[PDB]
C-alpha cells in the first residue's frame, strides 16, 4: 503493497474548517498591523496605515531604503540616487548591473553578476529577453520606488526572545521584495557588519553570481512571481509570528498518550498538506541559501511561495527555544525535480480560500534541526531534548484547545543536508506532536521501507499504551547501552530493533 499506512488521511483535522473563528484583527503591543483593518474587504487592495510615510532609523526597526537617514558620503540622499539609477531604460544586462552598483559602490569588485548576464544573454530567447527589459524590469522598478507610499509604517525587527506578530499586505511584500531584488536595503551587505550579523541576507546580489545551472531556474521562478504581482496587485494579507517558549515539558514524566499517524511514501508537504501545519526544514537563518546557492526543501518552498523570503528582512537568527510561523503566503509556481535537478515548470494559480483576515489558508512553521557531522552525536540526551523542544515550540499554539488544531504535515526533518537519522527524528516528531495534542501526517518522500518502519513502530507503541515519557526513557536507554560507551562510528544495533527488544523483554 500500500502507498500509505495508518489512519486514513480523511479522518485528520484541516483548516480553516477546524479553525476557531478569528478574533478581530487589531494592532496591539505584540501585533504590528500595517494596513487599515476598518477598510479591509475581500477583493480590494488594502490601504496602508498610516496614510503618510513615517520613518524610524534605530536599532529596533527595519532600516528602510527610502529613509532621509539613508545617506551616502560624497552626505547625499541615497534614496534620490536609487531613483536616478533605476529609472534609466535597460536594453542589455550590463545596464542593470551598472544601475545596482551606483548605490553599492563599495561592492563594485566583490559582487559578481555572471548568472544575471548569462540568464539574459545566453538562456532567454530574444522575445523573452525583450519582455524582461521592456516590461518586467521597469514594472519592478516602479513598485520598488513606490515603497514610501506603500510601506508607510515602521516594521519592527522580530528580534531574539520577542513574542510578536507582523501582519502586512501582499502588496507591501511585493514592494519590499522588488527592493531586495535591486539590492537597496542599507546596512545588510558588509561581511564585517555588526547590527545585522545575526540576521539573514535580504538583498539578492548572490542570486546574480557564478555559473550554477540552477540560477536560471531560480530566476525563472522569481520572475514568474514578479510578473504576476506587478501586473495585478494582490489583495490578501500575510502574518509573520516569532514564538519563544520558556517552559518545556519534563519529557521523562510526560503521561500524555501518542496521537494518530498517517504515513506515506507518495506526495509532498506543500501539495498534500492542505489545511495542515506545514513544516519548513529551516536554517536557523530562515530561508537558508534561497537567494544564493541553496536548493533543497526550505529554499524550494521559499521560491514557489516567495512572500516567505521577506521573513529574512526582519527575523533574527532562531535560538533553540524559538520558531517562526507564517500564515497566508501564496503559491505562484510549480516545480519539477529537487536540488541539482530542480526546474521551474509553470505558473501556479493558488485556489486556497482566505480566512477572515484575507490570509490564504496556508500555515507554515520554520523549525531548524541541528546539523550533525557525526552519526552518534544526535543520540546524546541533551541533543534529543533539544530536537524535541524545537519541534514542540513549532507545534504548540498557546491558548488553543486540541480539537481546534490541525494535523502536522511533516517528514524527514533534519535528515538530508543536516545528517539526522529519519527513524529517530520521526519518533522525536511523534512525541512532540503528542505533547502538543496534534496528529501527524508524515511524508517519507519516496522511501517505502521507511514508511513501513515508522508505521510498525507507531502502532507497536500505541497498542501497548506507552506514554510520551515511556518512549523518551527508551531513547535514554538506547543512548546509555549502545552509544555512550561506543568506540566505533555506528552502534552495534539500531534504535527500532533496540526498542522492540526492550519492550517485548520487559
Ligand atoms: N517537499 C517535500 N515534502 C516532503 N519531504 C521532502 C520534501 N522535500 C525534501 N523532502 C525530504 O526531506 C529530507 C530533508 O530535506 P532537507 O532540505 O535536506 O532538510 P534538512 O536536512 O533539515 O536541511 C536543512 C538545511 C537548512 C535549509 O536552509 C536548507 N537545508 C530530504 O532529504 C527529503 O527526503
Amino acid at each position: 503493497d500500500k502507498k500509505w499506512l495508518g489512519t486514513p488521511i480523511e479522518e485528520m483535522r484541516r483548516m480553516p474548517r477546524c479553525g476557531i473563528r478569528l478574533p478581530l484583527l487589531r494592532p496591539s503591543a505584540n501585533h504590528t498591523v500595517t494596513i487599515r483593518v476598518d477598510l479591509l474587504r475581500a477583493g480590494e487592495v488594502p490601504k496602508p496605515f498610516p496614510t503618510h510615510y513615517k520613518d524610524l532609523w534605530d536599532n529596533k526597526h527595519v532600516k528602510m531604503p527610502c529613509s532621509e537617514q539613508n545617506l551616502y558620503p560624497v552626505a547625499g540622499s541615497r534614496w534620490e540616487l536609487i531613483q536616478t539609477a533605476l529609472l534609466n531604460k535597460f536594453t542589455r544586462p550590463q545596464n542593470l548591473k551598472d544601475a545596482i552598483l551606483k548605490y553599492n559602490v563599495a561592492y563594485s569588485k566583490k559582487w559578481d553578476f555572471t548568472a544575471l548576464i548569462d540568464f539574459w544573454d545566453k538562456v532567454l530567447e530574444e522575445a523573452e529577453a525583450q519582455h524582461l527589459y521592456q516590461s518586467i524590469l521597469p514594472d519592478m522598478v516602479k513598485i520598488a520606488l513606490c515603497l514610501p507610499n506603500i510601506c508607510t509604517q515602521p516594521i519592527p525587527l522580530l528580534a531574539a526572545a520577542m513574542n510578536h506578530s507582523i501582519t502586512m499586505s501582499q502588496e507591501q511584500i511585493a514592494s519590499l521584495l522588488a527592493n531586495a531584488f535591486f539590492c537597496t536595503f542599507p546596512r545588510r551587505n558588509a561581511k564585517m557588519k555588526s547590527e545585522y550579523s545575526s540576521y539573514p541576507d535580504i538583498n539578492f546580489n548572490r542570486l546574480f553570481e557564478g555559473r550554477s545551472s540552477r540560477k536560471p531556474e531560480k530566476l525563472k521562478t522569481l520572475f514568474c512571481y514578479f510578473r504576476r504581482v506587478t501586473a495585478a496587485a494582490p489583495t490578501g494579507l500575510v502574518t509573520f509570528t516569532r514564538q519563544s517558549l520558556e517552559d518545556f515539558p519534563e519529557w521523562e514524566r510526560c503521561e500524555k498518550p501518542l496521537t494518530r499517524l498517517h504515513v506515506t511514501y507518495e506526495g509532498t508537504i506543500e501539495e498534500n498538506g492542505q489545511g495542515m501545519l506545514q513544516v519548513d526544514f529551516a536554517n536557523r537563518f530562515v530561508g537558508g541559501g534561497v537567494t544564493s546557492a541553496g536548493l533543497v526543501q526550505e529554499e524550494i518552498r521559499f521560491l514557489i511561495n516567495p512572500e516567505l523570503i521577506i521573513s529574512r528582512l526582519f527575523t533574527e537568527v532562531l535560538d533553540h527555544n524559538e520558531c517562526l510561523i507564517i500564515t497566508g503566503t501564496e503559491q505562484y509556481s510549480e516545480y519539477t525535480g529537487y536540488a541539482e535537478t530542480y526546474r521551474w515548470s509553470r505558473s501556479h494559480e493558488d485556489g486556497s480560500e482566505r480566512d477572515d483576515w484575507q490570509r490564504r489558508c496556508t500555515e507554515i512553521v520554520a523549525i531548524d534541526a541541528l546539523h550533525f557531522r557525526r552519526y552518534l552525536d544526535q543520540f546524546v540526551p541533551e541533543k534529543m531534548r533539544r530536537e524535541l523542544n524545537k519541534a514542540y515550540c513549532g507545534f504548540l499554539r498557546p491558548g488553543v484547545s486540541s480539537e481546534n488544531l490541525s494535523a502536522v504535515a511533516t517528514g524527514n526533518w533534519g535528515c538530508g543536508a543536516f545528517g539526522g537519522d529519519a527513524r529517530l527524528k520521526a519518533l522525536i516528531q511523534i512525541l512532540a506532536a503528542a505533547a502538543a495534542e496534534r496528529d501527524v501526517v508524515y511524508f517519507t518522500f519516496g522511501d517505502s521501507e521507511l514508511m513501513r518502519d515508522i508505521y510498525s513502530m507507531h502502532i507497536f507503541l500505541t497498542e501497548r499504551k506507552l506514554t510520551v515519557g515511556d518512549v523518551y526513557k527508551l531513547l535514554l536507554r538506547y543512548y546509555n547501552e549502545e552509544c555512550r560507551n561506543c568506540s566505533t562510528p555506528g552502534p552495534d544495533i539500531k534504535l527500532y530493533p533496540f526498542i522492540y527488544h526492550a519492550v517485548e523483554s520487559c
